[PDB]
């Protein structure tokens, strides 16, 4: 479906460590990143998105339109600045991050209760899946 609308609790993380790895994040919060229970809430009106990704020490929160690019500052990953863009491609929401970093993006597939998350940085490909709350 295309509504991802939801508190969503992490179920399974693969390759997390390449993934952040890729993206240059330090080895010691690479660390307490593979630690921490992850919490992604999305809110979803329209072609309005918001989405907060929370932990007991770091935040991840974006807002966005599809179909409008904006200008991001990953001020709490690895601190770059990327021209991204949110689209439909059928049924999966796909961002790409354009930038230093090479086939950088994610890709979001929702189906029923399960969301289903794929982070992409150049050869690395991180896989999670959530289950909403
Ligand atoms: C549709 C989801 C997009 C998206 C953008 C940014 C991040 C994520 C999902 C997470 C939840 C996978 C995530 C986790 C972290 N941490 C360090 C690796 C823990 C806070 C940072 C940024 C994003």
């Amino acid at each position: 479906t295309r509504d991802a609308n939801g508190t969503w609790e992490m179920e399974s993380n693969e390759n997390f460590e390449g993934w952040m790895k890729a993206l240059d994040i330090d080895f010691a919060l690479r660390k307490i990143a593979v630690r921490l229970t992850l919490t992604l809430v999305i809110d979803q009106d329209g072609d309005n998105f918001k989405t907060k990704c929370t932990s007991t020490f770091y935040n991840y929160d974006v807002d966005f339109t599809v179909g409008v690019e904006f200008d991001e500052y990953t001020k709490s990953l690895d601190n770059r600045h990327v021209k991204a863009l949110v689209t439909w491609e059928g049924d999966v929401l796909v961002c790409v991050q354009k930038g230093e970093k090479e086939n950088r993006g994610w890709k979001k597939w929702i189906e029923g209760d399960k969301l289903y998350l794929e982070l992409t940085c150049g050869d690395q490909v991180c896989r999670q899946v959530f289950k909403k709350k």
